[PDB]
């Protein structure tokens, strides 16, 4: 089949070894550099590689000396923080999956994540703390909790040194500690949670296997980034999603100094940006807002930056286009991915900007496009489903076989549940989510191409688009709009400037709504749910 895109051979091929003696191998050639792994950009508090390779180290002898076997279980509960990746780490090292969640998780969300998961031990933020308290009176079998950003026992739990120090031997070598290796393509490493779902989290069992396919791509001279000391790259992505995940590992697989921001008021941004000399930046969609309308670019030293890269969610053509013109850099580099493909599938390759483009099929994958209703395969400029095959396919969600046969059919190709097609040269472009289309009269007006045109306007900040359900029409589309600080537009205001820009299929016909904040996951997907009880409220 003809209509199948195979991705071309990686530079490097996957290496031996579990995704812990990987790390182990590249972490240790760093840390005899004293190169710095972590960055707090807010307080700047660093951790070298050498740290953190030997935090890591102890952690896994830690964890064996506790008694956790093999396919044991561990989880995170914590909003980004320079320790973040320890337990990661450890659990790599030893064959222990890891479950990362975020504070920001509702106790809904985190007690379901949790139960599913099943760690005995969460390795807990302090901000996290009285969740994983809660949780663990229902996950009854949550046996220690270990508070993860203290350096002193915090509330009457052991801080991660304590925690540490109260189980290996005094005197104990780091250097002496063996990775553990496993069965690769079995051998479960992580339990994610996808963002934005419209259901209660499944937890997407990923492999050893997954994450070193991952580890190929991420020093990829075309498909990743090059290895270059002690080099900067700015991240702001949340660390227990995969976006966050996958990319940071990959920067500590290269050597970078990862500059994690959690703060995205524009000086901030910028003064970190400038004051770490940073190459790269890894945004999501809502912060190039800031970029394009800033005033202030001019009064920092940008020189460094030379990639800007976006992922999660649609990014509007334009608006990703004006930005890099801001940086003069040819365009913005992306990554298009699923938690359950563990990473990004398709990747702007160096050296093949496409305007519009989400990029090219990752080495050791095949995508395709298919009919949304024969679910034949298309060739180029057509759009329908995007689905994908490759090593970097999730094992399956945790206890829900049923889930798992939904997404990957009879023959291994995983359904992504993405409108997308690509171009005659094999470039791929994400439209938006299927489950997302409103349905106006026969057509399907994706969200993303709405939302695009309304970002576009100097006097909105944000804006998120999705369906009234309307009697003859079936769904009328509809927006709620965040208005930039001292402008206003009306909702007639509004309207009529989208009816300027767009087809008459795709006009707000369901009215907009001003609003403070607009409902989005934690990777920036729009919450369509949200929006439409927004839209049905009388204003
Ligand atoms: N570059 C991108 N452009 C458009 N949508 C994206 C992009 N990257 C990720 N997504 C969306 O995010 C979904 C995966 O979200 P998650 O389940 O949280 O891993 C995909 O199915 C897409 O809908
Ligand atoms: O929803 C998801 C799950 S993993 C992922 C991404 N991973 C990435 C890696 C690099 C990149 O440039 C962009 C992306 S998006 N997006």
């Amino acid at each position: 089949d003809e209509n199948i895109v195979v991705g071309p051979k990686p530079f490097y091929p996957i290496e031996e070894g579990s995704a812990g003696t990987q790390l182990r191998k590249y972490m240790e050639r760093y840390a005899k550099l004293g190169a710095i792994a972590f960055t707090n950009a807010v307080t700047g508090v660093d951790y070298s590689y050498a740290e953190y390779l030997e935090k890591s180290c102890c952690l896994g002898k830690a964890l064996q000396n506790y008694g956790l076997v093999v396919d044991g279980r561990i989880a995170l509960c914590s909003e980004n923080c320079e320790e973040f990746f320890i337990p990661v780490i450890a659990g790599l090292f030893i064959g222990v999956g890891v479950a990362p969640t975020n504070e920001i998780y509702t106790l809904r969300e985190l007690v379901h994540s949790l139960g599913i998961s099943k760690p005995t031990i969460v390795f807990s933020s302090k901000k996290g703390l009285d969740k994983v308290i809660t949780v663990q009176k229902t996950v009854t079998t949550i046996k220690t909790i270990v508070i993860l950003d203290s350096k002193v026992d915090y509330r009457g739990y052991q801080c991660l040194d304590t925690f540490i120090k109260r189980n290996t031997p005094p005197g104990f070598q780091a250097s002496s500690f063996k990775t553990v290796e496993v069965d690769r393509k079995e051998q479960v490493a992580l339990i994610m949670n996808s963002s934005g779902s419209t259901g209660l989290p499944k937890g997407v069992q990923l492999t050893h296997e997954n994450i070193v396919t991952r580890f190929s791509h991420a020093r990829d001279p075309i498909y990743g980034n090059q290895v270059s000391p002690g080099t900067a790259v700015l991240t702001v992505v949340p660390f227990h999603h995969g976006f966050g995940m996958f990319t940071t590992l990959g920067y500590l697989i290269c050597g970078f100094r990862v500059v994690m921001l959690t703060k995205f008021d524009e000086e901030t941004f910028l003064k970190t940006l400038q004051d770490y000399k940073c190459t790269s930046v890894i945004l999501v969609p809502t912060l190039f807002a800031i970029l394009n309308k800033s005033e202030l670019l001019n009064k920092y030293d940008l020189s460094n930056l030379v990639e800007i890269a976006s992922g999660g969610a649609p990014l509007s053509k334009e608006v990703g286009e004006a930005v890099a013109r801001r940086f003069n850099l040819p365009g913005v580099r992306q990554g298009y991915g699923l938690t359950e493909t563990t990473s990004a599938i398709i990747i702007t390759p160096e050296g093949d900007d496409k305007p519009g483009a989400s990029g090219k099929v990752v080495p050791l994958f095949k995508a395709k496009v298919i009919d949304l209703d024969t679910k034949k395969s298309l060739g180029p400029n057509r759009r329908g489903e995007v689905c994908v095959k490759g090593p970097m396919l999730m094992k399956g969600y945790v206890n829900n076989p049923e889930a798992t046969k939904e997404l990957i059919d009879e023959e291994g190709w995983l359904h992504t549940g993405d409108i997308g097609y690509y171009d005659e040269e094999k470039h791929f472009f994400i439209v938006d989510r299927l489950k997302s289309l409103i349905k106006y009269k026969g057509y399907q007006v994706p969200p993303a191409e709405l939302e695009s045109v309304l970002l576009q306007h100097p006097s909105i900040f944000d804006a998120g688009v999705a369906g009234v359900p309307d009697p003859v029409a079936g769904e009328l589309p509809g927006a709620v709009v965040v208005l930039e600080s001292g402008k206003n537009m009306t909702e007639k205001e509004v309207m009529d400037y989208v009816a300027s820009q767009v087809s008459n299929a795709k006009r707000l016909r369901g009215g907009v709504r001003f609003v403070d904040e607009v409902p989005k996951g934690l990777t920036g997907k729009i919450d369509g749910r949200a929006i439409r009880e927004i839209l049905k409220k009388p204003v």
